[PDB]
């Protein structure tokens, strides 16, 4: 539950986003546990370059439920500066989402910030997610996430929540046969 007045707050996006490293397969790390709490850390998403823009396809099982959400990343304005809107298509409708990527380290973690405006509430809401090349945030990546958090302008870490899905997450109620495991 994150409510605010006006539109997205003050957040300086990447001066010059580079898909050089920031790409491939990434997995969520510390992303708001949401209200209803809907997530699934058991998917595989890749980033394909499409000339300036980079396609992104996400697919996983959110709380015993096959989920999928893709969207290309394109520069809203200045190619350099962040301001990269993600196109999210649905059924027979398309919406252009603007995602301002504060500042990424392009190592093993990625930060950002997105807030959608509500004409009903007048104000707006916040909606962001944290990515981590590795299922677990480590190395200098931790620093990037640490530094950012430390100087969290709005992103209240105390609110955020680090990875936490558990096989149970993936494991679906009688579906998609899976393989067991073992522990020393």
């Amino acid at each position: 539950d994150v409510y605010h007045d006006g539109a997205c707050p003050e957040v300086k996006p990447v001066d010059n986003f580079d898909w050089s490293q920031y790409h491939g397969k990434w997995w969520e790390v510390a992303k708001y546990p949401s209200p209803n709490g809907k997530y699934g850390k058991c998917g595989w998403a890749e980033y394909t370059p499409e000339g300036k823009s980079v396609k992104v396809s996400r697919y996983d099982v959110i709380h015993g439920k096959e989920y999928f959400m893709e969207g290309t990343a394109y520069p809203v304005g200045d190619s350099k500066i962040g301001k990269i809107y993600h196109s999210r298509t649905v059924g027979g409708y398309t919406k252009k989402t603007v995602f301002n990527v504060l500042s990424t380290d392009n190592k093993n973690y990625i930060i950002g910030y997105s807030c959608r405006y509500d004409e009903d509430k007048k104000g707006h809401w916040d909606h962001v997610w944290v990515l981590s090349r590795s299922m677990v945030l480590t190395g200098e990546a931790k620093t990037a996430v640490e530094n950012y958090l430390i100087g969290s302008p709005v992103v209240d870490s105390q609110k955020l929540v680090y990875s936490d899905f558990s096989e149970a997450a993936c494991k679906v109620n009688n579906s998609n046969w899976s393989h067991p495991q073992f522990e020393k």
